[PDB]
């Protein structure tokens, strides 16, 4: 089997992407944030505290003839941005782009933090990291991809995120019309539960490539590109007026600037992020100070290849017995 679904930016900055997902019988369609950096499929629901729902579409398990309470199971998750959610668990039928999994754990939110409430466009998350990070207790649950894997034509999914435009998540096949050149594959460590790999270096604009190993994660659920302080300083030093602002919480630059591109290495190959992709717009409405799309990871503890980086490529998440990542230009 295969699946194919369109993924759409939630706003004009590409802050996140939503993909429609069918849950239950009859289908309830919710728009979920596919997140290769976490491993829980959780949804706003009829159980979510009413004051914490503001415009989201909810899953109502009592209206699904295939929903079953997973007795005793609870979940609770906290993300790198300080947001969180928690609740109980049902199993139900879940379909993405024509690919159907029965018995998928659907984590029903009883509580969500303010940032989720405030984002009416995101009805929940669909985690695509390794199932060892799933938070369900006392019996850890499998991701949608893990449950679908055996049925797929090939044990893979691909992320093709758009710049200010729709893109695609495919399951079970490589669309060879969706990229240019060849796909370069690179080793993955699953030891932290992430799609964790080592970039071979970087360049700023037309500058020379610096060979240096950068360990990080491919994370569709993170907006920006977080890299070591040395790398980020070298980038922003090429932008007149750019500075790190403790009050704003990162590098900012004049909105009148034209930004240089940023290149990262995948083996001997190179992925170029156009400068425009690094502009995240005014820090506040109407400001002439703009927020940078490349930020320091020094306070995180891990480097993060988020959407800024991934949307410059066609990305293969290869869930074979030994997992690997593939990157192609597009």
């Amino acid at each position: 089997s295969t699946g194919s679904a369109t993924t759409t930016p939630i706003d004009s900055l590409d802050d996140a992407y939503i993909t429609p997902v069918q849950i239950g019988t009859p289908a309830q369609t919710l728009n979920l944030d596919f997140d290769t950096g976490s491993s829980d499929l959780w949804v706003f629901s009829s159980e979510t505290t009413a004051s914490e729902v503001d415009g989201q579409t909810i899953y109502t398990p009592s209206k699904s003839t295939t929903a079953k309470l997973l007795s005793g199971a609870t979940w609770s998750i906290s993300y790198g941005d300080g947001s969180s959610s928690s609740g109980d668990v049902y199993t139900d039928t879940v379909s993405v782009g024509g690919l159907t999994v029965t018995g998928q754990a659907v984590e029903s939110a009883k509580k969500v933090s303010s940032s989720f409430t405030e984002d009416s466009t995101i009805d929940g998350l669909l985690g695509l990291a390794f199932s060892t990070l799933n938070t369900v207790s006392p019996t850890q649950q499998k991701t949608f991809f893990d449950n679908a894997k055996a049925s797929l034509d090939s044990p893979v999914f691909t992320a093709d995120l758009g710049y200010h435009a729709p893109g695609t998540y495919n399951f079970g096949f490589i669309d060879t019309t969706a990229y240019t050149g060849s796909i370069t594959y690179t080793a993955v460590s699953t030891k932290q539960g992430f799609w964790e790999w080592t970039s071979t270096g970087y360049a700023v604009g037309s500058g020379t490539f610096k060979s240096t190993s950068i360990d990080g994660i491919a994370d569709t659920g993170t907006t920006l590109l977080y890299l070591p302080a040395t790398v980020v300083s070298a980038y922003w030093a090429q932008v007149s007026g750019a500075k790190s602002s403790s009050s704003v919480g990162g590098y900012v630059f004049p909105c009148s600037a034209t930004l240089p591109s940023f290149t990262f290495g995948v083996g001997s190959a190179r992925i170029v992020i156009p400068g425009d992709y690094i502009d995240f717009g005014p820090i506040s409405t109407g400001s002439s100070s703009c927020f940078g799309g490349i930020q320091s990871s020094a306070g995180i503890g891990i480097n993060i290849f988020g959407d800024v980086a991934l949307k410059a490529a066609f990305v293969v998440f290869n869930g074979a017995t030994t997992p690997t990542l593939g990157f192609a230009s597009k």
